[PDB]
């Protein structure tokens, strides 16, 4: 219905971006504002960081809040509560984020890219992956869809975490502390049984503001909240279930899209960089431009290597391998994980990663779409 009305209004953004980016008439204002200093200060605390940076810490924070919510749900209720319903998707994604890496990483065991591999081609645009799957009538899914979504999250929410530990936490003494009292309140707050979901959010923004010197952390705060916001329908209704529902449209229509308008505007012109000028380029491009379509050759080795005692789940047999093809469109999710990887560190080769994870992305969005149209 409206589960694919976003994938379109999303791609529209990406396009609108490029246009803006290479326009020459706008390529100026765009890149200009998108990287201006912006100091925000509330009373005595002064926070200074670049436009984009704020925007992303804000957007992916909200986005991952919703992700947090859902992963809790699936973990405590539906699609993943039992170590029986889990086993497959977990084994499916724990693969889904080690083959792409160990393909790209081993494609680039060189230097200021070693950090790049570790992820980038891991995240799958869980928003786009279900978008292209919806343009397909309605027969076959309803158990296939609720499956894909187990990877995307596990793989994405995975990376974000692996990356939070890999980093030498800028343990700003104070902040790290506030983050604790806040993260503590969140608990006592859930313990004493508070369902006034308004609170939880504000504490969160505090926690978020605290860990605000390391993106990946502010992002994680979202998740941390979506994790504490009450779930048991004990009340008579669930505060989380409600929130997750009002947020859904907004993220898929405003956020996700908006986020894509800020990061997908990759500049190709100037240096049109002909064909091989892209693939040719070290892994940074080919590596992650392939770590993605060749990131399917993982389930079909990890999800299939499950001929030991792990059921498909009223699936569609070999029609599962077409799913693992779509988890090759890390689109925005990667673009994000890419900014995390570079963005503030050597960021000129970031316009490359964008291209790579954009080519490899589309060239896996149809090379996986059609195959799954003739199936029915």
């Amino acid at each position: 219905s409206s589960d694919a009305s976003g994938g379109i209004i999303l791609i529209i953004a990406a396009i609108l971006a490029m246009i803006m980016a290479n326009s020459g008439a706008t390529s100026g204002w765009y890149h200009d504002f998108l990287e201006t200093p912006v100091q925000l200060r509330v009373g005595s605390l002064e926070i200074n960081k670049n436009m984009l940076l704020w925007i992303n810490d804000a957007l992916m924070a909200v986005f991952f809040l919703l992700v947090g919510l859902e992963v809790k749900r699936e973990l405590m209720q539906g699609s993943l509560a039992s170590l029986r319903q889990a086993a497959f998707p977990v084994i499916a994604a724990i693969g889904g984020m080690i083959v792409p890496a160990l393909l790209y990483l081993a494609f680039n065991y060189a230097d200021p890219i070693t950090r790049e591999g570790w992820a980038i081609p891991a995240a799958t645009d869980i928003a786009f992956a279900l978008g292209v799957l919806a343009l397909l009538g309605s027969r076959v899914p309803l158990a296939l869809k609720i499956f894909l979504m187990a990877l995307a999250i596990i793989d994405d929410l995975g990376a974000i975490i692996i990356i939070a530990l890999f980093y030498t936490n800028d343990l700003s003494m104070a902040s790290l502390g506030v983050a604790a009292v806040a993260i503590a309140v969140l608990a006592v707050l859930n313990l004493c049984g508070a369902r006034r979901t308004g609170v939880y959010i504000l504490v969160g923004v505090v926690l978020w503001t605290a860990v605000l010197k390391s993106g990946v952390h502010a992002t994680l705060a979202g998740v941390i909240v979506g994790f504490f916001i009450p779930l048991k329908e004990k009340h008579g209704r669930s505060p989380a279930k409600r929130l997750e529902h009002v947020l859904h449209p907004w993220v898929a229509y405003l956020i996700l899209p908006l986020f894509a308008f800020a990061n997908a505007g990759v500049s190709l012109q100037g240096v049109t960089l002909d064909g091989l000028t892209s693939i040719l380029p070290l892994g940074i491009i080919a590596g992650l431009l392939i770590g993605k379509p060749l990131g399917i050759s993982l389930f079909c080795w990890l999800a299939l290597r499950l001929k030991l005692a792990h059921l498909p789940e009223g699936t569609t047999y070999q029609q599962i391998m077409v799913v693992g093809i779509l988890c090759g469109i890390g689109f925005t999710m990667s673009i994000f994980i890419a900014s995390l990887a570079f963005g503030s560190v050597d960021p000129e080769l970031i316009n490359w990663a964008k291209l790579g994870i954009l080519v490899g992305s589309i060239s896996s969005a149809v090379i996986g779409y059609s195959w799954l149209r003739v199936r029915l």
